[PDB]
């Protein structure tokens, strides 16, 4: 089945449906206090302003999403670009964060990014393996960076290099809008 | 003989000179436009507000000036912490910036930060082995993470470890005056 498609603030309840019970018993976020569907209805919105925002569905309901924020605050860096992915529980291995990659990636590439970094909670063999099939490659470790549940957390970064690491680039555009 | 004082935001200009062509000539900064003073002010006492503000001072006169900053805005990173150090070109290079860690470095440690993280951009054989000597380690590097001054450029991570990564940690606190 599953179809890839823009995320609306609508989506909010399902997507909170999926990230809450991440948050609550996983290392997999870092953020400690379950986010409301007010919450994550907000964050869909502010998103879309300026990077993309996906849901995979699969018969009418939300199964995993995608999303794109800033790498980092400072000028030189607005060519590196954050990517965020989660599958619901009992739809996983199934392909679908694959999936929101194959449309996520090159929506990025043809905004003007360079490059597209994921953070991943160590150990998580399901989700590496995933980045290093997509071609992502590690590029860096902060061991015991974090921590939560009782315990300290190595975080790994993963890197899909868009190419075209020209001498005149031009700075990206937005996801249907602003500038 | 040269030494190192919390910084005041009365030193605004004086860090200024060292900061301004840093920003306009080198990829040390990743900035690309220079702070006015009343930014550098506010930069200065707003940082103190929780974090230790240095300056190395020589004949009276700012050669050098090193602060600490959050790592990563989620709740489970609240024990890292990022440092800067930049020293003015010119005599003792290596020898300001050690001087400024070896008070940094202490200070972080007794608020009770469990990591530091220097940002380096690449090459820099002099920052490096300076980092290394320290006791940092090179932990990952982003590679033609940011363009500036026509060139792609690498930025490296170091790590000091304060180590005390045990099961009940408490919260950092506030350099001079409560978190
Ligand atoms: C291990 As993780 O919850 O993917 C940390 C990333 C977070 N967006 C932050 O920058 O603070
Ligand atoms: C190359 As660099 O200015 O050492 C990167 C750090 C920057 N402060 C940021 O985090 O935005
Ligand atoms: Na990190
Ligand atoms: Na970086």
């Amino acid at each position: 089945g599953i179809d890839i498609r823009v995320a609306r603030p609508e989506d909010a309840e399902e997507i909170q449906i999926i990230y809450a019970p991440i948050v609550l018993n996983t290392a997999i976020s870092f953020e400690e206090a379950v986010p409301s569907v007010e919450q994550m209805r907000e964050r869909i919105s502010t998103t879309l302003q300026t990077y993309p925002y996906l849901v995979a569905v699969r018969e009418g309901r939300v199964v995993g999403y995608a999303y794109a924020s800033q790498h980092r605050a400072r000028a030189a860096y607005r060519w590196a670009v954050d990517v965020t992915v989660y599958v619901a529980e009992g739809q996983r291995r199934s392909g679908i964060a694959r999936q929101l990659y194959d449309v996520l990636l090159p929506v990025l590439k043809r905004l003007g990014y360079r490059s597209a970094y994921a953070g991943i909670a160590l150990p998580n063999e399901g989700s590496v393996g995933l980045h290093e099939r997509l071609g992502f490659q590690h590029i860096g470790t902060f061991p015991q960076v974090g921590f939560k549940l009782d315990a300290w957390h190595d975080v790994g970064y993963w890197r899909f290099d868009f190419g075209d690491e020209g001498l005149h680039p031009e700075a990206p555009l937005g996801f249907l809008s602003q500038i």
